[PDB]
């Protein structure tokens, strides 16, 4: 499996700061075996895609579930392709838990994006009250089942596990805890989809990753990379891209 | 009150179709006394603003309530200004009822955009069951209270009434709500703000009905949906002349 590092800029960006990030990425020494993605705010997707070499993927942070229609404020996968972007992040914990997106909606968006020819980073993960009730697998598997319900092919999917129970609380997840979830998710893929897909699919870690912990997380056998948050805006991003080499 | 016509493109747009719409706007003769706005999808805001003469406003169809933060998929008023756009539509019925935005969130976004120097079309309106229950005013006034609560200045606000309940809305029904909202502004904000604020109609607006709607004394323009993608938009922009 090819190591995969995606930088989610979240709601951060400006012509000035984007240019500084692009110059940092363009000039950095990055492991040639790392697949690298950045996800700017939607206003900046076309310009960031023009300025950054195709060695870098550029992703939207969200999209909707049909090509066009009466959905004020939404953008479709067809529009993403029209501006040269071939990736989207769907189901991020902030969209599920702050902006109230349901499992079913995330699954419908994922299936439509794939149908349009857009690759998807599909995000899953459980909150603290769910983890403390023993529901880590139940929650992760329910979110994946909603994606599988509408998907017939997985070659253009990357799964991101977000330990929301740690992100939202200030707790720190150990590399052993991340590995344990990644393994359970991979076994679900083996069981519900196929051993070949489970063997191929990248499962990336979306808890807090900085230059300080990326190398120990990267060595875990079922962690295939990272969905990076705030470190995506900083020189730490380069060390994270290099975490596996 | 200066007549105001906004075209909400919703989730419609592409480089090719945007170019046809931009050429349509550019070749049009529009009443010089009418304020005209278009709202493309967020991906296309910088290019549309670059390509359209500054006689036209270019608006986002949504934004968030702080300048930056951990809100994957959201954009801020600061970003809008950074790409040259100084307008946003907030509280549209599709965002309230499909995408689950609360009254409080719409009010927070509206106050923040205004504080950031972005002008706001703030949308209100009642659903069919609410209208049939006699709750048009109750709903509209509850929505305006959340918008009004933390606003101190109204010169950069336009109110859009969307009869989500429509069925067909008559010019008498639109006038009745616009008048009620204006009288609410008189008592809750001030008579001076009420006399000057634009209240635009955002129900189904076509070339066939825009002139009858425009003559109503408390209808100050339109927030147009599907007709904003068609040459019919120009006739609607010219409805007051």
């Amino acid at each position: 499996r090819k190591f995969f590092v995606g930088g989610n800029w979240k709601m951060n960006g400006s012509k000035k700061e984007n240019d500084k990030l692009i110059e940092m990425l363009t000039h950095a020494k990055i492991d040639p075996n790392t697949e690298v993605l950045v996800a700017p705010p939607a206003l900046y997707l076309p310009s960031v895609r023009e300025k950054l070499d195709k060695r870098f993927h550029v992703a939207a942070q969200n999209c909707y579930k049909v090509p066009s229609g009466a959905f004020t404020g939404e953008v479709s996968p067809a529009m993403l392709k029209d501006v040269g972007c071939d990736w989207v992040i769907l189901g991020h914990s902030e969209r599920r838990h702050i902006l109230l997106e349901t499992d079913q909606l995330v699954g419908e968006k994922t299936a439509h994006a794939i149908s349009a020819g857009v690759n998807v980073i599909a995000c899953i993960g459980e909150k603290l009250e769910e983890r403390e009730a023993g529901k880590t697998e139940e929650v992760c598997f329910r979110q994946m089942e909603a994606i599988r319900k509408n998907l017939s092919m997985w070659n253009h999917i990357v799964i991101a596990y977000e330990p929301v129970w740690a992100i939202g609380t200030g707790k720190t997840a150990t590399e052993q805890q991340a590995q344990e979830v990644h393994l359970a998710v991979r076994r679900w893929m083996e069981e519900k989809v196929s051993p070949a897909v489970a063997k191929s699919i990248r499962i990336i870690y979306g808890g807090s990753v900085t230059a300080a912990n990326c190398r120990t997380l990267a060595k875990q056998p079922d962690v295939d990379g990272f969905l990076v948050g705030g470190a995506s805006l900083k020189p730490d991003f380069i060390e994270i891209c290099n975490a596996n080499a």
